[PDB]
């Protein structure tokens, strides 16, 4: 089997992508957000706390006469950007882009912090990380992708993020037509429960390509690109007036700059992240100052690899036996 779905922005910037899924019989569709940074599946529900939810669209599992609770399964989440949920679990019937799971464990929120509540295009998540990350508890759940595998046609699955624009993700099957070039592939380790992987460098602009290990991951769950300070300071130094802002919470710089692109290693091959894929726009309205695509990750604990790198190239999410990623410009 295969699936194909369109995932769009939910907003001019691309502070996220949203896909539509298909949950229960007959379906209910809400928008998630695709996170490999993640692994659960969960979504606001009829059991969400009322003032928890504003504009969101909502699972009713009684609804659904495929849905069976998961007798005694409760999860509770928190993401890096210090947002989290909690609740109990379903299984249900799930379906992305024609591609069907049944039996999915389906995490009904009675919980949300408030910048999901804030929120009102992102319906909840779709876990695309290892499954050793999911936290159900007592009983550890497996993400959509995990259970789809022996179906897939091959065990992948791929991110074509847009820049400003729609774009794909794709189960069980390569597009060699959405993409130029070749696909470089590389090592991954899931130790952390992530894909995992090192680039091989970076440059800035037309600057000359800095050799160096970076080991980060692909997530496409966070917007921006985290990545160590000397980095970081590298890139910004380029860009007139930029400074690191404590009062703003990273670096900003005068909304009338052309910003250099940036590329990353993949082994010996190359992705160019054009300039305007690292402006995210006024840090308030009416404001001059812009922030930052790329940010340090000192602090964070890891390097990031999310939309604004990824949206850069065709991204190949491998789960055969021994996990890969590939990323090929497009």
């Amino acid at each position: 089997s295969t699936g194909s779905a369109t995932t769009t922005p939910i907003d001019s910037l691309d502070d996220a992508y949203i896909t539509p899924v298909q949950i229960g019989t007959p379906a209910q569709t809400l928008n998630l957000d695709f996170d490999t940074g993640s692994s659960d599946l969960w979504v606001f529900s009829s059991e969400t706390t009322a003032s928890e939810v504003d504009g969101q669209t909502i699972y009713t599992p009684s609804k659904s006469t495929t849905a069976k609770l998961l007798s005694g399964a409760t999860w509770s989440i928190s993401y890096g950007d210090g947002s989290s949920s909690s609740g109990d679990v379903y299984t249900d019937t799930v379906s992305v882009g024609g591609l069907t799971v049944t039996g999915q464990a389906v995490e009904s929120a009675k919980k949300v912090s408030s910048s999901f509540t804030e929120d009102s295009t992102i319906d909840g998540l779709l876990g695309l990380a290892f499954s050793t990350l999911n936290t159900v508890s007592p009983t550890q759940q497996k993400t959509f992708f995990d259970n789809a595998k022996a179906s897939l046609d091959s065990p992948v699955f791929t991110a074509d993020l847009g820049y400003h624009a729609p774009g794909t993700y794709n189960f069980g099957f390569i597009d060699t037509t959405a993409y130029t070039g070749s696909i470089t592939y590389t090592a991954v380790s899931t130790k952390q429960g992530f894909w995992e992987w090192t680039s091989t460098g970076y440059a800035v602009g037309s600057g000359t390509f800095k050799s160096t290990s970076i080991d980060g991951i692909a997530d496409t769950g966070t917007t921006l690109l985290y990545l160590p300070a000397t980095v970081v300071s590298a890139y910004w130094a380029q860009v007139s007036g930029a400074k690191s802002s404590s009062s703003v919470g990273g670096y900003v710089f005068p909304c009338s700059a052309t910003l250099p692109s940036f590329t990353f290693g993949v082994g010996s091959a190359r992705i160019v992240i054009p300039g305007d894929y690292i402006d995210f726009g006024p840090i308030s309205t009416g404001s001059s100052s812009c922030f930052g695509g790329i940010q340090s990750s000192a602090g964070i604990g890891i390097n990031i690899f999310g939309d604004v790198a990824l949206k850069a190239a065709f991204v190949v999410f491998n789960g055969a036996t021994t996990p890969t990623l590939g990323f090929a410009s497009k």
